[PDB]
This record gives C-alpha cells, sequence and structure tokens, in this order.
C-alpha cells in the first residue's frame, strides 16, 4: 500500500482529475492518490510523484534542472502527436542540443485566439461558422457589435496572466519563433518584434466597453451570461464558461493579426504535460497511474470535458466549438506561445496589464528589453 502525491496545476480541471484518480483507486487497491490542486514544493526530498504542469518556460527550467523523470524512450511516446512531443522537448531550457530530451508526456493541447457567442453573431447577421479572416475584418466585427449595442470584448485584466493570451495569439502570426534566437543573440530587439503585437492588443481592448479590471472568473461569468460578443482567451477557458451556462452556443476562432488572409497562424501549445518526479520513491505505481491517464479513453474523456485537443497521432477535438480552427491544425499552420521564450523572472503579465491600461508602448518595450538584457548577461 502506497500513497502518491499528485500535484495538479490546472484549476479548471480539478474535478476531472479528482474523479479520474478515484476511478484508478477503485481498480488499484494498492495505490492511494492524494491530490494537491513552486521550487519549494519541488525540492527532491518532497517532490510530488505525479505532476501536471503547463507546457511553458517554467516547465522547461524544471526539466533542465532534473526535477522530472526522463520519458524519452518510454513506450507511450510513439502513439503521440510528434509535434506536441517536439514542443515539450524544445521547451527544455538548455543551450545543448543533446539535452532537449522529453521530461513529460503531452496530455492535452490548447489554442489561443478568441471565444465568441454564436447567438450574438447571428443577432448582428454574422456567420458564426466563418469568423473574420483578417485584422481589418476582425476590427470591423468589433465595431459592428458596439454599433448594435453589444459589448464587443470582455477583458479580465485583474488576472494578469489573461493579458498574455491576445499577445500570444497575435504574435503567432506576426513573429516567427526564430526571432527569439535572434533576440537572445542581440540581432533583434523587442522594439522590432513586439511593437506591432502590443499596438494591436491595445487596439483590441479599446473595444472592451465594460470595466476592464475584472477577474478571470468574473469575465467568464459575464460572457456565459451573454453580455459580450467575444472573450479573447484560449481553449482552456471554454469549460469555465460552460460550467456557468450549459446552453451558451460558443465558437472558437483564430485572432487574425494581419490583412494577409493566406498567411494566418494559430498559436497552439501543450496545455498539460503529465510527468513524474525524478526522485519519486514510488515510480512503478506512479507510472501505472500515468499509463491509465494516457489511454485513448481517458484522453478523449478529458478532451470532451475540457474542450481540449488530444495528444494522440489521430487528433481528437473535444468540442465542436473548435471547428473554425481545425484547418490550422490540419495544415500545420501553428506556432508555440511567444511567452514560452520569456524567462519566468520577467513580469510580462504585470507589464502587459500596464500597457493595456495606459497605452504606453514605449514603457512596455523598454521594460521587456531591459529585463531581458540583464537575464542574458
Ligand atoms: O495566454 C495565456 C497562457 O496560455 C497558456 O497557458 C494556459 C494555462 O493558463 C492558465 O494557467 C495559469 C493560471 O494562473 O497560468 C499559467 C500559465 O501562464 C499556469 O501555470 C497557471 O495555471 C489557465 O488557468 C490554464 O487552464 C491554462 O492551461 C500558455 O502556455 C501560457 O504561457 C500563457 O500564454
Ligand atoms: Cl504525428
Ligand atoms: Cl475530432
Ligand atoms: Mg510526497
Ligand atoms: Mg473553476
Ligand atoms: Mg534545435
Ligand atoms: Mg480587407
Ligand atoms: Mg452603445
Ligand atoms: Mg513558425
Ligand atoms: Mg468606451
Amino acid at each position: 500500500q502506497v500513497t502518491l502525491d499528485f500535484f495538479q496545476f490546472k484549476a479548471e480541471a480539478a474535478d476531472w482529475f479528482k474523479q479520474a484518480a478515484q476511478e484508478f483507486e477503485k481498480e488499484n487497491p494498492d495505490i492511494r492518490i492524494n491530490i494537491n490542486n513552486l521550487r519549494t514544493r519541488f525540492v527532491k526530498d518532497r517532490v510530488p510523484d505525479v505532476i501536471t504542469f503547463n507546457g511553458d518556460y517554467s516547465f522547461g527550467t524544471f526539466a533542465a534542472s532534473g526535477v522530472f523523470h526522463d520519458f524519452t524512450d518510454d513506450p507511450l511516446v510513439s502513439e503521440l502527436n510528434e509535434g506536441m512531443v517536439n514542443i515539450a522537448k524544445n521547451l527544455v531550457q538548455t543551450s545543448d542540443p543533446a539535452k532537449k530530451r522529453l521530461y513529460g508526456l503531452p496530455f492535452a493541447g490548447n489554442a489561443s485566439g478568441y471565444i465568441y457567442n454564436k447567438d450574438l453573431f447571428r443577432k448582428v447577421g454574422l456567420d458564426p461558422d466563418n469568423p473574420p479572416q483578417t485584422w481589418d475584418e476582425f476590427i470591423a466585427m468589433l465595431k459592428k457589435f458596439r454599433d448594435a449595442g453589444i459589448n464587443p470584448v470582455q477583458a479580465t485584466l485583474a488576472d494578469a496572466w489573461t493579458t498574455q493570451a491576445p499577445l500570444a495569439s497575435l504574435a503567432g502570426t506576426l513573429v516567427p519563433e526564430s526571432e527569439y534566437a535572434a533576440l537572445k543573440s542581440g540581432d533583434t530587439t523587442f522594439k522590432q518584434i513586439w511593437t506591432e503585437p502590443i499596438e494591436k492588443e491595445i487596439e483590441l481592448f479599446k473595444y472592451a466597453d465594460s470595466e476592464k479590471g475584472v477577474t478571470y472568473q468574473q469575465g467568464t461569468q459575464n460572457f456565459a451570461k451573454g453580455t459580450a460578443a467575444i472573450i479573447p482567451l484560449g481553449t482552456y477557458a471554454i469549460p469555465q464558461i460552460t460550467m456557468v451556462n450549459k446552453d451558451i452556443d460558443l465558437g472558437f476562432a483564430q485572432m487574425p493579426a494581419t490583412n494577409d488572409a493566406s498567411k494566418q497562424i494559430l498559436t497552439a501549445g501543450d496545455d498539460v504535460i503529465l510527468t513524474m518526479g525524478a526522485n519519486s520513491r514510488h515510480k512503478e505505481q506512479s507510472m501505472r497511474f500515468i499509463r491509465f491517464l494516457m489511454s485513448k479513453k481517458q484522453l478523449e474523456n478529458y478532451a470532451d470535458a475540457q474542450s481540449a485537443i488530444t495528444p494522440l497521432k489521430e487528433t481528437y477535438f473535444g468540442n465542436k466549438a473548435l471547428e473554425p480552427v481545425r484547418p490550422f491544425f490540419e495544415s500545420n499552420r501553428v506556432a508555440d506561445f511567444c511567452d514560452h521564450y520569456i524567462p519566468s523572472s520577467i513580469n510580462i503579465g504585470g507589464y502587459l496589464q500596464s500597457a493595456i491600461m495606459s497605452g504606453n508602448v514605449n514603457q512596455f518595450i523598454d521594460s521587456m528589453q531591459n529585463e531581458w538584457n540583464k537575464v542574458q548577461a
């Protein structure tokens, strides 16, 4: 009989993981799973046995420091979407190509863009199956909502991380990931690469016609209750909206950053990486649970509950709301999040909140650059 500590990062999926653990326990009487919904928590001697983490810079730093088990050879890997596996490997924060190993399993994918209310689209005569293809059309849509008496955009600025979503959506098209290597070597600057994304994010939030400084929970509640045409968050937010209102008719769309309709890109990443503490005392039992979670049945059950994208080679989309972005995935017109290249020590969320509210692009760009420069030094 062993007790596993399961650190589960994702607020929106707390019940799903609680129930999955309980199901596993019923079938495996020799294993109890204690869920806790960060370096201190991840000291070797107390590292959780099973872990979910967002696939971001922080994951990559813990991976490079040896906190997580090395899954590179694991028999599970060959049934997974190679792009999602490669994203996880490329997050490892190392300058040595050979050290870009696999330190967790992609469990679920996301995309960043905007969630929209199809009934409000219908109300103003827009086609909810064919959202805007260009920046100009996207802005014209927001203006159409305002002119019809509808709040175009629900902001959630009181939760700073939410301001990263539009930046990442827009940067996906505007800024190739290769620019971050040039940024590190000093061959480009934030002024050159992020001025246009931040200007467009500021423009987007000029169409937030209600109070901007509300919380994530408040914004998703407002949206669920029909009071805004769009909420510019990624797919991870869908379950939070639908739990408030089962009946809301939602779509998810790419946020078009330019007027080149043929060269739009969808920001998409590894929303959940499932891993094991490298210094776990109970690796065999931990892996039994991980194998249970990584079965197609469980992955698809999760994807349905959470409106996510499964990590299997045959991709499954958990919600018909995701139909407008299916072509980006099919054509591989995707990009990882721009903020996965930004060290966790830089307070990008706080700088973005300030930029959106104040409009002061120069201060935002200078803050990012000066903090980046010091890290690279
Ligand atoms: O654009 C926002 C964000 O999207 C991706 O992360 C999705 C992740 O965001 C939220 O999780 C928290 C909420 O505090 O935010 C960090 C990630 O920034 C997570 O550690 C934390 O749990 C949602 O609540 C989650 O459901 C969702 O999975 C992207 O990877 C991030 O870099 C960032 O751009
Ligand atoms: Cl594949
Ligand atoms: Cl599907
Ligand atoms: Mg423990
Ligand atoms: Mg919740
Ligand atoms: Mg490489
Ligand atoms: Mg046009
Ligand atoms: Mg009005
Ligand atoms: Mg690219
Ligand atoms: Mg106003």
